[PDB]
């Protein structure tokens, strides 16, 4: 009720501040004058500085990037064909290992393959027999249990009906007072919270 | 009595499940037994014939494991050999570019490091005197800086006592008549709550 009363001295607060923005404003531009050429000295001195730093630096560099390449080519160059026939040879090595062992390894492959032929396929074929005993099993208590299933879902049919029919009728018979004694104490309170609030 | 009532069906309803329990739980054990049962008889299989089985399938691969580790001492001692040798040569080679060449490396990293030195030495002398430069800038604006702002933060404090003292009073004096009203609400909503819930 006093929005205005209130308002007012956030106003005059934000007056204040635009009491406070006029000199403040003109000693920042004052003070950014002070800094911008400060920095402006430094700058001229670095920037000038800089060009008699950065280019006898990049020639320092280019001569130490010079010598590194230089020696790359007198190291890294010759080397890699030093590597390059270590490397041959080692691969020639390889060759000679990965012929009689690849195909030993292969043969040691057949050997287990071979193996498993008659290892794993009788085995599965064993299974077979044994699965058609175990599923023989599964569906003879499973139809039992299908039956089962079917006669306690029946008995329990029976037992849920026969508590849905009285239970839904004593629900009903309490939830319909129990909801007009609702509307009455919702009412008291819509009306009252409404005043209250008003 | 919503409660107890409510509960009184369940409470029925735990009777009906665990007298229909008992019929389940026979009825599962029956055939779960007919499970067990088939996997007992099984067992003179799944498990017995695996066991007798396993006597030629562990031996055979026993007996190829054997060859092929045989065959692989067979080959890692010459293989070692070839690997020492072939290893002696490519790492005697490496020696071969690893002193000299690692010494040449060496009296390059004097130089790499001496020309750097050589320009380090007059650089830091700069460094410092750009230091001393930027410093002496930095304290001379910083000054300034530091004065220009005590007594803007002095100002401040003036303008921020107006948001201290009346604004602060006033806004008192608006929150009394608010704590007042807010005090009859809390009574009233304290009562409404008390009234509809209780
Ligand atoms: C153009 C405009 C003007 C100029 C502008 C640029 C100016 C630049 C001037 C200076 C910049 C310096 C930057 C670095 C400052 C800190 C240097 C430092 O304090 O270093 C300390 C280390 C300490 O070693 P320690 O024996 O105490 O520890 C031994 C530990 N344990 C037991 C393994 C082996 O000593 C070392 O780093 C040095 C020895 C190790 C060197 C490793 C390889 C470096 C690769 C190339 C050489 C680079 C030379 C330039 C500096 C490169 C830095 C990466
Ligand atoms: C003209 C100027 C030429 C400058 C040439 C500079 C290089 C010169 C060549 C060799 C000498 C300088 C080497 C400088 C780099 C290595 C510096 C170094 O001394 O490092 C040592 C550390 C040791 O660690 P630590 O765990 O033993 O001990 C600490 C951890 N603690 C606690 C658990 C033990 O590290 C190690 O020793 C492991 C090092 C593994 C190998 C690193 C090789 C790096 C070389 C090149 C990399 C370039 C990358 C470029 C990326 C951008 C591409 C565009
Ligand atoms: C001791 C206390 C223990 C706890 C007791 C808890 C008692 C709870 C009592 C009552 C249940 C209250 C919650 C009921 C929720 C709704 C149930 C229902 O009535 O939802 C029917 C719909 C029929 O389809 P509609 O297209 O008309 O969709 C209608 C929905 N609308 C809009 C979005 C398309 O359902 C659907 O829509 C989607 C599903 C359709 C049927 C899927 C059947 C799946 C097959 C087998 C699942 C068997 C689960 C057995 C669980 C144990 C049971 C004893
Ligand atoms: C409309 C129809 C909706 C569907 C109705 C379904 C009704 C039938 C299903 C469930 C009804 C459960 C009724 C439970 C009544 C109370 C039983 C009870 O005695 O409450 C208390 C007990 C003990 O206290 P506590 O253990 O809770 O805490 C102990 C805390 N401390 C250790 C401090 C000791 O609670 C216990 O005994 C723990 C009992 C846990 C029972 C879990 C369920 C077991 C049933 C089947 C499991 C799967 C079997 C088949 C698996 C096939 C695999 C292939
Ligand atoms: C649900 C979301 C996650 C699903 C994860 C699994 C996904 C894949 C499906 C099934 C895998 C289940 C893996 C876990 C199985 C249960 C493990 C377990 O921790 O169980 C514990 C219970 C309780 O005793 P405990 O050992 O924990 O505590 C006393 C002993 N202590 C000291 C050492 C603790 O064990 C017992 O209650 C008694 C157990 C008796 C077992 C007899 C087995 C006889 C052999 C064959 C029978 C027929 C089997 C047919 C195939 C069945 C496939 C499931
Ligand atoms: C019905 C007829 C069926 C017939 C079936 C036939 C095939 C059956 C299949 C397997 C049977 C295996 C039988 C093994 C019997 C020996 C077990 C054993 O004694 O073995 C001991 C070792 C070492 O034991 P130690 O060092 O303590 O003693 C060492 C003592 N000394 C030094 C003398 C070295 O241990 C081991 O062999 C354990 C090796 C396995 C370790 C698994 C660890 C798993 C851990 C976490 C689970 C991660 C799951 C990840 C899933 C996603 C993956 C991508
Ligand atoms: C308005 C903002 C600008 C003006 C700020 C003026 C006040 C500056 C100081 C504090 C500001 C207030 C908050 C606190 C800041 C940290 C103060 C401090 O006490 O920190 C100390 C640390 C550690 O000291 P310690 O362990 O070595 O010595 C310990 C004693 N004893 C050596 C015996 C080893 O200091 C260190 O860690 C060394 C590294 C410090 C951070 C360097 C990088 C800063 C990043 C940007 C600034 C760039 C400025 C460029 C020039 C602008 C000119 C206008
Ligand atoms: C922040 C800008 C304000 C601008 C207006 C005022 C300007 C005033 C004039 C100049 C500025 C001066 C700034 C000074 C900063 C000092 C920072 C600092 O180093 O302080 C350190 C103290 C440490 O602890 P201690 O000395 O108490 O105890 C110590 C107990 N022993 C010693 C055991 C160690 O801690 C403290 O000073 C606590 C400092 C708490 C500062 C709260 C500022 C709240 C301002 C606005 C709120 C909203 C911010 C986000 C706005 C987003 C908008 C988009
Ligand atoms: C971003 C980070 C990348 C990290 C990569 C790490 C692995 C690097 C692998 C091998 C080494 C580098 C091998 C680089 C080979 C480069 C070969 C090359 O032609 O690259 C062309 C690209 C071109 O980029 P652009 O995007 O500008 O143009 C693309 C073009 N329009 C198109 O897509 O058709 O530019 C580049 O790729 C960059 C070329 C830089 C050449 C430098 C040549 C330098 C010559 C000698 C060495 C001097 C060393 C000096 C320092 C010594 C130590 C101090
Ligand atoms: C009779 C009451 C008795 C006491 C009751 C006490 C309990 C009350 C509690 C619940 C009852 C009311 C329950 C109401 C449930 C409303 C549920 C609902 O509609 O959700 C959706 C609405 C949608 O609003 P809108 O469409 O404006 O905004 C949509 C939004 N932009 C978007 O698109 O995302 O979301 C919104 O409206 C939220 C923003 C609203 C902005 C406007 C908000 C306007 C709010 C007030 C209007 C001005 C009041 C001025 C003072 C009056 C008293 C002096
Ligand atoms: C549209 C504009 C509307 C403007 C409305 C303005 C209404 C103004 C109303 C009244 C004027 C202000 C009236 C202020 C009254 C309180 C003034 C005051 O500071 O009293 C001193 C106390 C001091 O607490 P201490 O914790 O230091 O005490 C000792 C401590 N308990 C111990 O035992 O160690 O601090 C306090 O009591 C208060 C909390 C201090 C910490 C806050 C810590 C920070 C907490 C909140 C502030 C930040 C909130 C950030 C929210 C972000 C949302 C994204």
């Amino acid at each position: 009720l006093k929005l205005l009363d209130n308002w007012d001295s956030v106003t005059s607060t934000f007056s204040k501040l635009r009491e406070q923005l006029g000199p403040v404003t003109q000693e920042f531009w004052d003070n950014l004058e002070k800094e911008t050429e400060g920095l402006r000295q430094e700058m001229s001195k670095d920037l000038e500085e800089v060009k008699a730093k950065v280019q006898p630096y990049l020639d320092d560099f280019q001569k130490k990037w010079q010598e590194e390449m230089e020696l790359y080519r007198q190291k890294v160059e010759p080397l890699r064909a030093e590597l390059q026939e270590g490397a041959r040879q080692k691969l020639h090595e390889l060759q000679e290992k990965l012929s009689p062992l690849g195909e030993e390894m292969r043969d040691r492959a057949r050997a287990h393959v071979d193996a498993l032929r008659t290892h794993l396929a009788p085995y599965s074929d064993e299974l077979r027999q044994r699965l058609a005993a175990r599923l023989e099993a599964l569906k003879e208590n499973g139809g039992a249990r299908l039956a089962e299933y079917h006669a306690k879902a029946t008995e329990h049919l029976s037992t849920l009906s026969e508590k849905a029919k009285p239970a839904l009728e004593d629900l009903r018979q309490g939830l319909l007072p129990v909801l007009e004694s609702f509307k009455v104490s919702f009412l008291s309170a819509l009306e009252e919270y409404t005043k209250k609030l008003n």
